[PDB]
C-alpha cells in the first residue's frame, strides 16, 4: 500500500507553553485569546518525525548503496498571541508540520 | 550536500481568496482582520511540491528497482477569518505545508 519514506506523528496541541518566534527568540504562548469579547483556546496541529532513522540505514526505501539519509522535521509559521519580558503581541511562531527525508552522497 | 527527496517551493501568500476548511467546505478568506480596533492582513506560509516526479522514476534517491514513488503535498490547519453563504467566523482551513515522498512496491 502507500507509506511514507519518513514515519510521522501528528497531534493537536492545546497546552503549548513556549515557542520560538520567526525572529528566533523564545516567547511564552498564551492560552486563550479573546477576540471581541469572546474567547478561544489557541490550538496548533503539529507533525513530528517518529525517528530520524525509521530503518537502520536512514529513511525507508532510499538507495543506501549511493545515498545517506535521515528524516528531519520541517516547520510552518502560525501567528499566535504570545508574550515576552515586556509585551504581549501576535507573533509568528515556528510550528512542526512534517517529517521529510534529506539525502547526500555516500563515499 | 543535502537535498530533499522531493523538491519543494515555499511562498508567503497575502492575497488568498478561497480555502477548503477542516469540515471540507470551500470558504472565502477575508483579507484584513481587526483584532481590537487595529487591523492585520492575513498571511499563510505555504510549501508545495515543485513536481510529483522531480526525476522520471518518482522521488529522488528512491530504490526504483523495488519501489514506486511520487511526491505529494501535505497540509496543516490554520484558523483564519473566513465567510460562507451566511456567516463570517474564524474557521480552520487547510494550508499546503510540505512536499513528501510516498512509496509502494513495484511488481
Amino acid at each position: 500500500g502507500e507509506f511514507s519514506v519518513c514515519d510521522s506523528v501528528s497531534v493537536w496541541v492545546g497546552d503549548k507553553t513556549t515557542a520560538t518566534d520567526i525572529k528566533g527568540k523564545e516567547v511564552t504562548v498564551l492560552a486563550e485569546v479573546n477576540i471581541n469579547n469572546s474567547v478561544f483556546r489557541q490550538y496548533f496541529f503539529e507533525t513530528k518525525c517518529r525517528a530520524s532513522n525509521p530503518v537502520e540505514s536512514g529513511c525507508r526505501g532510499i538507495d543506501s548503496k549511493h545515498w545517506n539519509s535521515y528524516c528531519t522535521t520541517t516547520h510552518t509559521f502560525v501567528k499566535a498571541l504570545t508574550t515576552d519580558e515586556k509585551q504581549a503581541a501576535w507573533r509568528f511562531i515556528r510550528i512542526d508540520t512534517a517529517c521529510v527525508c534529506v539525502l547526500s552522497r555516500k563515499a
